[PDB]
């Protein structure tokens, strides 16, 4: 069966932390594809901008794609809705939902994760400054990067080079996203 | 006076840790340029390959250039020789020698650093897993990346995406540098 990575995120902006994590997981579980899924709509940049920055970010990687499913569904994004639609859209694939330590704790604490485990294999990945502890835990390269830090840098005219892809650096400057 | 960053390195390969560090320093001290200087000739990849990967890596950044001075001098690279030649090649500029915590300790422990401080301002930067303590100490984004780890990944056919620039990922694959 086809092995599809899934990685949800606000992606405001997508950064090298998100991308290095997806790439490690893709290697360790021999995934054919990773679909990045921008969440639907602290100011959150419009959905279309977050979507496009994600297409630009993932463009160069032969295995990474983007779904606009969550942004098009409308309203709030729940993990169950994301995976169910992906199950319907890729009936013959095995889904691997990729999630960093903070968002994993949140799913385990606040969602019916037993149901979620019936829709996909869960791959919890490490993130600097958080505690990682049917579900698999993987250590990915330690890149202490948050979108928050990027948004603060962009607003203070401080550089986000080498924290996000060159495409995202350009895209943030051109559309003036966080100033 | 013109403010020139200088960053020496083996650059085998250059990675996002090196580049994010140079970029932070460039912002904090309003540098006009950062010159990356590959050291002259554990197998170290030929000088020309390390040089080119550095040109490719720094290409997209308007403020980053490369000097082939150290690789062309011949023999072993000493910090004093690097800075003296840069002083001669850019007589009217102020040099800022950029160096991570491990290489800083090594210079302070093993070289006549008082002389070196007469040729340039020293900017010690943080690196994960090392202790940072005329000289300035700056915290740069924490990206736990080493060329060593990249070389080991490349040799085991494991991905170095988002640890090095896309150009370096391509360049390592094409010339098969560490396999
Ligand atoms: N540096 C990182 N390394 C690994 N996983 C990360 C990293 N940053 C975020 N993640 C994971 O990426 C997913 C989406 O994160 P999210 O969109 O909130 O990004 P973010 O960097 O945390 O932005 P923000 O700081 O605005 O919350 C989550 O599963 C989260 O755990
Ligand atoms: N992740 C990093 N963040 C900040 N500085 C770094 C980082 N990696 C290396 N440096 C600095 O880059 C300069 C050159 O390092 P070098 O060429 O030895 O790279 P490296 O990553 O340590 O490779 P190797 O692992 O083969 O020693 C030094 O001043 C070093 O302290
Ligand atoms: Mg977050
Ligand atoms: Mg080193």
């Amino acid at each position: 069966r086809r092995r599809l990575g899934v990685m949800g995120g606000t992606f405001d902006p997508i950064h090298n932390g998100h991308l290095v994590a997806a790439s490690e997981v893709a290697d360790r579980f021999a995934l054919d594809e990773v679909i990045f899924v921008p969440t639907g709509q602290r100011k959150v940049s419009p959905a279309e901008h977050r979507y496009l920055m994600t297409v630009i970010a993932t463009a160069s990687n032969p295995r990474f794609t983007v779904s606009r499913a969550d942004i098009d569904r409308g309203g709030a994004t729940y993990t169950v809705d994301t995976l169910t639609d992906l199950r319907t859209a890729h009936p013959d694939a095995d889904l691997y939902f990729i999630t960093g330590a903070d968002a994993l704790a949140s799913i385990l604490s606040w969602e019916n994760w037993e149901q979620l485990f019936t829709l996909a294999k869960f791959i919890g990945v490490s993130r600097p400054g958080y505690e990682l502890s049917g579900l698999s835990l993987v250590e990915v390269p330690a890149l202490a990067i948050s979108s928050t830090d990027c948004r603060i840098r962009a607003g203070q005219a401080r550089p986000i080079w080498y924290l996000v892809p060159d495409g995202v650096v350009q895209y943030v400057a051109k559309h003036r996203l966080y100033s």
